[PDB]
Order: C-alpha cells, then structure tokens, then sequence
C-alpha cells in the first residue's frame, strides 16, 4: 500500500527517474506520463510528448513485426534511439515489470516509458547493426559459426534471465538486435514475458504451449533452436512439411530435427536437437545448451565467417 502511495506523486508527469519507479507505475496501465530512465532522454516541464519533445525519423518507417518500431530523437539533447509503440488497451504490465532494473550485455537497455493517449512508448537502446530477423532477410542464411555465436549469446541472455525467474516468451531473430559490427547480440522486446515461480511466434512455439501445459523457462530453448533452424535454412521450422492450421502439427508431430541441415557439425545437431526435446524436462536448459553451443562454435574452428559478406541461399 506504500508502492500504491508512490505511484500517486508519479502519475500524471513524465520525470527523469531509476527503474523501480517506471514498474511501479507501469502496474497501473493495467494523460502524458512516464519515466525516463537515461539523461540523454529529457522531460520538459513534466512532459514527453510526440513531435513535440521527441520526433520519429524521416518520413515514417518501422521494424518489428507491427511495424511498431522507429528510430527517434530527442529534440532538446540530438540523443537518437529506438521506441516501440504499445497499444495501452493491449499492453501487459509484464512488458515493462519484467525488464526493468536488469542489466546485461545480452539485453538491450531499457530507456525508460512514456503512456501518452492511447500509447505506451517504450525507449531502448538503438543499435545499429539492426535485428537478426533483418540479417536473415539481407543474407538469405547465416553460415554455422555466425549463427551458433549468436544462438550463444542469445542463450547468456536466456540464463540471466531465467536465473531471475524471468521467461522471454517470443524468443526469435526479430528479437534479437546487433551491434554496428555484428559482435554483439541482445535480446529485446518483452511484450510476452512472464514472472515465474500470450501467444509468441506460433513456429517457434514449444509443444507444451500449443497443448495448453504449464509452462516453464525451457519454453524460450525450445523457441531458440526455432530461431537456430531459421538462422541456418533461411526460412521459419514448420514452413514447408505442413500447410493446415500449425498448433496442431507442433502437438502430433516429431521435434523439426529433420530440419538441421545434414553438412552441419555433428555437435551443432547434438545442441539443436537437445533443445527441441518435445517433454520440457528433457529438454536443455539454457546454461546446459549455452556451454553446448559455445563447444559447437569451437568445434568449427570459432566466429570466421564475415559480417555479411555473401548472399548465402535459402533451403
């Protein structure tokens, strides 16, 4: 009932404020407020408006599945970065509860949230290297070094995230971003996170979601080899074999192992298969399948391949 006191002086104004203080008050998104998190993202006079304090690039263009994510800047300090827009009617508190405070290299910074209207604004890190989804789509494939180094840092983000009891829950290439140079991925957008003790990219679903089971963090390996098997074939599991309603063939059928494509390392295939075990219990955990993935990456002679590069092409 104290937390509920706090959140009174809050609403109603965006300020310059820490982490605690944003999930606090994004509790109660269940008309211009919010928290700002870094000093390279200013209030003006208890306000963070669109077009007004900060403004989307260009003519409007955007990433993310929604079209949802643009490049901003903030008019008084010239600080550019990324916002994503949330419909307030459809934001989940756990957006924003879950991510704030964490700090990790493997996890994009979270600037800060601003509702206004019908809007939640959330602010983060731009990084300029663009989303693994992007690659994919730019590269037709990724070649096995590229794609086990950033299965592994996808998976030291899962760990420090799990750890905390935190499931990602739409783990995917669109949701990973990459550094200017490609060296470093982080994890990004948790729209479907859930604080443990709705529905991710059907393809990369787990069987125990689609059949209704509870659900743990081994939901998000599965997912993760999902994004390996894109990342190495240039198309989502599940895209060719199957042309019904997709939930059902993910319940009733093997793990996509057969999939893998066959020139891959023999212990690239050993990973991906130990994380789409069908039951959760036997599945890797991330730690488990991160230290198998990092083995894999050395067992072909570590990350050579170049930063784009050529046009690899699609199975």
């Amino acid at each position: 009932p104290v937390e509920e006191y706090l959140v009174h002086a809050l609403q109603g104004s965006v300020s310059s404020g820490q982490a605690h203080s944003l999930a606090s008050l994004a509790k109660t998104w269940s008309d211009n407020e919010g928290v700002l998190l870094t000093e390279k993202l200013k209030p003006v006079d208890y306000e963070y408006r669109e077009e007004v304090h900060w403004m989307t690039h260009q003519p409007r263009v955007g990433r993310g599945s929604f079209g949802e994510v643009h490049r901003m800047k903030d008019k008084q300090t010239g600080f550019q970065c990324a916002v994503k827009k949330v419909r307030l009617e459809v934001f989940r508190v756990e957006e924003l509860v879950a991510c704030a405070g964490l700090s990790s290299p493997r996890i994009v910074p979270l600037y800060g949230a601003v509702r206004e209207g019908p809007w939640v604004n959330i602010f983060m890190e731009l990084l300029e290297g663009g989303s693994l989804g992007q690659l994919i789509k730019q590269m037709g494939c990724l070649p096995e070094d590229r794609a086990l180094y950033y299965l592994g840092q996808a998976l030291e983000g899962l760990e420090y995230l799990h750890t905390r009891r935190i499931l990602h829950g739409d783990v995917k290439a669109d949701n990973v971003l990459l550094s200017s140079d490609g060296s470093r991925a982080a994890l990004c957008d948790f729209g479907h996170a859930l604080c443990l003790q709705i529905p991710g990219t059907e393809t990369h679903m787990a069987p125990e979601v689609v059949m209704g089971k509870p659900c743990d963090a081994k939901v998000d390996i599965w997912s993760s080899c999902c994004m390996m098997l894109h990342m190495l074939n240039g198309c989502h599991p599940w895209t060719q074999y199957f042309r019904g309603p997709l939930c059902l063939k993910i319940a009733s059928e093997p793990p996509p192992i057969r999939e893998i494509p066959p020139s891959c390392a023999p212990l690239t295939a050993q990973a991906i298969q130990e994380g789409l075990r069908k039951e959760p219990v036997h599945r890797a955990s991330a730690m488990e399948l991160r230290r198998k993935v990092g083995k894999a990456l050395q067992e072909v002679g570590g990350l050579k391949s170049p930063w784009k590069g050529e046009y690899k092409e699609p199975r």
